[PDB]
Formats: structure tokens, sequence, C-alpha cells
């Protein structure tokens, strides 16, 4: 029975010139800190947390930049996969191939079995989404439905809860498709900052809406 | 350097509750309201002033509330529509036939030389969307490209601003398809409560936010 959490990460060079350390190090931080967050969603009984890695807007950045926050992710994933089920999504031909080929070897490996899912969505954007639906069904079916539409999104499930810390008030291309009825959580807390007890009162406002 | 503005109207029943009168006369202020925030929209030099109409889940409503609701919205394009430019898109084979019917000829009515445009989104899903553009499209076309989705979305550009009222921290079905970048800005202050002061103040919030599109500078 499907209940669902979607972060979208943000404030990492803030949070490198907040404690006056590089952005590798500000990095290594949100990695500990998603492996926390991970936990908490799965001690709350949520059966998949999304994680917004990235848009394709991100890839136009540095090498260097891209580097370092795709092998952050990664590391939640080489850290998390033994003891939950992991998967990805999203627009796969724009994410450099040593980060696709690890991640695909994680997935593989990850444990199938478990009743906790941590899923990745890389390069989000609607517009690229909706293209590589068209382009895999043109011309092969009478019409487009919702269902098929449904199975084919990069997040394949409607979003229960969506959390952004970090100040800012938008999704940045990382807006779950198929959600129509998604709740939003803004706060201005950075990332690396989040608290148990934030992420608790997070939850409280999401959950307490009528 | 221009910049649109979106608008999502909410609180018509919690706003009749409050003031202890008929849903019908909390659309009429309603109507009131938004040719208030049409004027302000244009005086602050948006290009476009957005307002999402009705999402396809309004029009499993009763046929009494579809009707009260339509001529609510249709009501500010019958007082304002002279002065401007007006359009609409949508899933339009949800919207009973009379308000399509009336607002085309209300937008050949309308300024098309404007500097100005109000432009109502009605009927917003995006799944109806994504399924109405395949089904148009569907064995016509080689591939589908940005530039061709781009010119079919409801929302004929993206948006800068939007503005939810009404306490609700939520998009339901009217996120714009093609804004991946669009600033949102909510507040609890019900739709039929906001003054020009509120909207001011949405807008230092809005225009002091440093945009980035997914890019470091």
């Amino acid at each position: 029975m499907m209940t669902n959490l979607m972060l979208l990460p943000d404030g990492m060079r803030r949070w490198s010139q907040k404690q006056g350390i590089s952005l590798d190090d500000s990095y290594a931080a949100m990695t500990d800190k998603l492996v926390e967050f991970t936990g908490w969603a799965r001690e709350e009984g949520f059966t998949t947390f999304y994680v917004t890695v990235s848009s394709v807007a991100n890839y136009s950045r540095s090498e260097e930049q891209v580097t370092t926050a795709m092998n952050a992710f990664t590391e939640v994933v080489r850290r998390c996969h033994d003891t939950l089920n992991f998967n990805y999504s999203g627009t796969l031909e724009v994410v450099p191939e040593r980060w696709l080929t690890e991640l695909e070897a994680l997935r593989a490996k990850s444990d199938s079995q478990s009743d906790f899912t941590l899923h990745f969505i890389m390069g989000m954007s609607l517009a690229h989404e909706v293209i590589g639906i068209f382009n895999k069904f043109n011309g092969k079916i009478p019409a487009l439905t919702e269902e098929l539409l449904a199975a084919n999104a990069y997040v394949p499930e409607p979003v229960d809860f969506l959390i952004r810390p970090g100040g800012h008030v938008r999704m940045s291309s990382f807006y779950p498709l198929m959600s129509p009825f998604a709740e939003m959580y803004f706060c201005p807390t950075l990332l690396n900052d989040m608290t148990r007890a934030d992420f608790d009162v997070a939850l409280e406002d999401l959950r307490e809406r009528d």
C-alpha cells in the first residue's frame, strides 16, 4: 500500500559557503544527510523515497560540478543498496555513462525483496519526458491512455508528499508529471542542516492538510 | 527583460462560508477581484496575465456549480475584453460548449493589438494535455520535438511568476508544462480578500529571488 515521499535536494553551495568548506565537503555532508533522510523515510512507513538527483539543465554545469554531485548521490546508493530496493529513471541519455553503469550495477545488486524503495530520478524535464513517451508510442497505438502514460512516466506512481528545503520555492525542472494531488512543503533550512525534528514537523504539516 | 504572471484562483467556498453569503455572491466577488487583479498585473508591466480557470476534475462538480464558476470567470472577460488581448487554451472538450462559444466571441472582440494579454487556461491537467498532444500527432510526424511541444502546450510560453492564494501549498492540476523554473508564491489569504498591498508584497518576494535555471553562476 504505497505512501511516498519525494525530496528535492538543495543548498550545497550555500552550505559550503556557510561552513567555509569546499563544495566537495558540502556534498559529502549531503551524502551523509541523504542516508539519514532515507532511514527517516523508511521509519515513517513510506514505501518509496524519491530523490530528484538532477535536471537536464543540471548537466550544463561544469564537468567538475557534475562529477562532484553525481558521485555524492551515487555514494548514497553505494552505502544503502544492500539493505533496500534501489531503482532509477529519467532522461538517461544525458547522464554520463560512468554513473549510469555504476548505478545500474547497484540497482541489479540491491535488495529487491525489501518493502522500501529508494528511487533516483536523473535528467528530470517534463519536455524531455513527454518527448520520449511520444517517440516510444508514435504510430504504434490508436491513442495514448492515462494508464500507458502512467506506466511510462519517470516517476512511476503519484507522489503523496514533496519536500524542498533550502528556501527556494520552485520546482526547478523536478515536478513529478503524474502527481496532480501531491502536497508540497518548502522550508528555509538548508538540506545539510535538516534535523529529524525538522523532518518530523514537515510531516506534521503535510499529513494534517484537510 | 519582459515577465509574465500566473494566478491560481482559490477559496470561493471558504469565502462564502466566511462572509455568510451564497456561493453565487462569492463568485461575484471573485469576478470583481479578478478584474482588479488583471488591472494590477497590467500596471506592473507583465506581458501576459494567465489565470488557471479550471481543472478537468472541476468539471465533475454539479452542473449548477460548473455554470456558476464558468459564468463568473467569463464575466471578467465580458468586462475587460475591450481594452486588452484575450486568449484561452486547455482541454476544451470538457468545457461546456456555451462557454467556449462566448469566450471565442469575446476573443474575436478583444484588442489583438494590445501590449497586454489576459489568458484563460481551462481544464488544466498535465495527463490530459500530454494525451491530447500525442493523439493529435500520433502517426503523423516522425518524432516530437521541443519546438512542437512548446507550440502545442496549453500555456504558450514559460511562466515567470505564479501566485496561489488560499493557503493550499500545492499545484493541483495547474503546473505549467513548459515552466521548469517558474517561481512559485503561496499565501494563506483567500483570493477574495487579496488587496493591492498583498499583491505588491508577493511581487517584492518574487522579484527578489535569485533565478539560476539549474546552473552555477
